[PDB]
């Protein structure tokens, strides 16, 4: 069976790569190398460097391999380069969407799995913590929007052709292999820094809350929802919460830095809160983080570790 | 003289802001790439580019030159139909050209950016409350609905962001002298110039479908109305009273004299069974309400196709 993978050689696509390649499936990955890297790459997937947004090259791809399932990880995901420039976020964030959706339905792509994002999604004022999915997205950034955006014509698509979808909508995912821009970027960022004895920078009181889910978690919900959850949205994350403050000082404690942050000025846009409720995943789709804060961040601060 | 950049100020809606501006004593600049677009609906008085929302190199050019005050966001991919066969090309033009503006109207410091939205196609097709106020939840079914949902989001981010001052207008369906068969009240235009000569003319389903008719003039009144009242705010602009297609059929072969009967058609996949707007909140902070009753307005339009 053949599947396409975009955004494969980012810090999410490529474990997602990994763990269909070790389970026999053919894999295609499509990847421009905007925010991925060649050391990520899988050498027995099927590699294009291209871009999703280009639909003759795309139009060509699914016309060779015509993929029973479409992964889609490729995204624009650094909150901060969606607000400086959100026309070219949209282009990869939706249109590239939309040619992929596109040329699925006229190759007979049987479902597709989109990453979308809890964090971003919600808002700035919810008032149910942990959150379900029943609450209305009101995002605030062009990253969000053009999730949420997609997350609709993901709904079109399935009501005009019959495409079947899921959705996952993930919170601050963290692991090896990641680099500092993402949604939880952050702890690549306080991983790295503490590891070389350089200072730490804190925005704000630090008392922002986020729901920190380890990487190897998403990707077991990313294969659970082949199967699973047919036409469904789900969070995908911990439904525990973690300030800034906390997890300075769970990471210090792990690497032994003995500094005290330096706090900065607020950041605009920094949503105070977030924590996902992850019923609804572990109902449908039998999914629940393995992996504690604390172990996923010792298996994080090791990767950085040997990349020194 | 204010400059003023009207974007689709070629087509039926835009053309109509266009005359009433410069009538006002305002220099208007029209963006118009004249795909739906008529060199004949231009008004000879502005300066006019050839040119595409979405080109933002070329839509530097204009902002910088010009620095417009305001801008009145016409331009559009309009037709529901075509969306839903070309959902990524009517993105492109629906929100990346969208966006391309509102980064131009920040860095060159446009005052206002008033948004031409729907109605009908943002409420959905489960809407309960007749006439149907701003505060109904939106669920689009097209991809022009999701789009241009999309685009009202990201209007309040530039808000939020940047401090642009912006109000959002959602018409019913808007007809009148100069529209073209393919928009969301086309029915007008068809059956118009189907009677007049003498041709045959199509009704869909059972032609009880309701849709809320409202007259162009009427429309460009809240245009001009928006430009100092009702900042940061989503208005419906409608009449509040409902029509079906077998009574416009009705009133249109009354005043054109049509001597036939409709050959009744299958129904259309996805045709919304009912709308009607509540314009009461355009009502109170913008003091708009429509000043041509249908009747009044189909004349006007069978008028102007007479001698057209
Ligand atoms: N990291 C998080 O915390 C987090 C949270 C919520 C959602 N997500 C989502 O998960 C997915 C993966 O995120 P990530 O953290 O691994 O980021 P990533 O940047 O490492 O992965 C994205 C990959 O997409 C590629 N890409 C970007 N634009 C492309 C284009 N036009 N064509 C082809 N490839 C393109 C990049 O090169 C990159 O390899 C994204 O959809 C992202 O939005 C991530
Ligand atoms: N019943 C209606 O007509 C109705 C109802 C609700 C909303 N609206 C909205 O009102 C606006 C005007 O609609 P209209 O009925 O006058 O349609 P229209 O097609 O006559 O006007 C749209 C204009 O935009 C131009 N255009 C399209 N793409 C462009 C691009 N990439 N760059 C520059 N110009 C481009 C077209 O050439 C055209 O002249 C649209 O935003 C539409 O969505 C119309």
């Amino acid at each position: 069976m053949n599947i396409l993978v975009t955004g494969g050689a980012g810090f999410i696509g490529s474990h997602v790569v990994d763990k269909l390649i070790e389970n026999g499936y053919g894999v295609i990955v499509v990847d421009n190398l905007s925010s991925g890297k060649v050391e990520n790459l899988n050498r027995n997937a099927l590699f294009y460097e291209q871009s999703i947004e280009d639909e003759e090259m795309m139009e060509r791809i699914f016309s060779l391999h015509r993929p029973e399932y479409v992964f889609h990880l490729a995204a624009q995901a650094s909150v901060a380069i969606s607000v400086r420039e959100p026309a070219r976020d949209a282009k990869t964030n939706i249109i590239g969407s939309l040619v992929l959706l596109e040329k699925s339905i006229k190759y007979g792509v049987k479902k597709f799995i989109f990453s979308s994002t809890g964090g971003a999604i919600y808002g700035e004022n919810v008032k149910v913590f942990p959150t379900p999915e029943t609450e209305i997205p009101h995002p605030i950034s062009p990253y969000g929007i053009a999730k949420y955006s997609t997350e609709m014509y993901l709904e079109f698509f399935a009501r005009e052709y019959g495409l079947k979808y899921t959705v996952l909508r993930y919170a601050n995912v963290y692991g090896p292999r990641q680099d500092p821009y993402g949604e939880a970027g952050v702890v690549a960022i306080f991983t790295e820094r503490m590891l070389r004895g350089e200072e730490v920078h804190i925005f704000g009181d630090g008392e922002y809350v986020r729901d920190y889910v380890y990487v190897d978690d998403v990707v077991r919900a990313n294969l659970l929802a082949m199967e699973k959850g047919d036409n469904e949205v789900f969070n995908i994350g911990t439904g525990r919460g973690t300030t800034v403050n906390q997890l300075f000082k769970l990471l210090k404690e792990i690497t032994g830095y003995d500094k005290e942050p330096v706090y900065k000025p607020p950041r605009k846009g920094d949503v105070r809160k977030s924590i996902l409720d992850y019923t609804k995943a572990k109902e449908k789709l039998g999914w629940e983080p393995k992996v504690s804060l604390e172990e996923g961040l010792k298996l994080t601060v090791e990767y950085f570790r040997k990349t020194l």
